[PDB]
């Protein structure tokens, strides 16, 4: 897992949570791994698209558009 | 802001970028987290529903499946 637990939990807590259990942030941060990985693939195609090596934030934004 | 960036520049690697800029980490940094607090915000309410104070995993993958 690259994201690290404790930035989690204090997303969690900034939405209001009283309590957090390490289940829960132990999922989240699970989850925000994934659709990162699904993001950071669609943009590595755009960017081979545009000619390309380096990804920039034109390439995330649009594909963050294209999972609708 | 709550996530680190490190990581998530380490988690487009992993995808198979060959380089990374400093704004596309910073935004799909800032992307993950705006999910982040949309999926906590709506498990608080399902904990509430479920009469706890505490978020469990339950919540957060009740809450994902809630976004559609």
């Amino acid at each position: 897992m690259e994201l690290p637990i404790a930035p989690i939990g204090r997303i969690i807590k900034d939405a209001g949570a009283e309590r957090v259990s390490d289940d829960a942030r132990i999922t989240l941060a699970k989850i925000l791994e994934e659709m990162g990985r699904d993001i950071a693939s669609e943009a590595i195609k755009l960017a081979r698209h545009a000619g390309r090596k380096t990804i920039k934030a034109e390439d995330i934004e649009l594909a963050v558009r294209r999972f609708k």
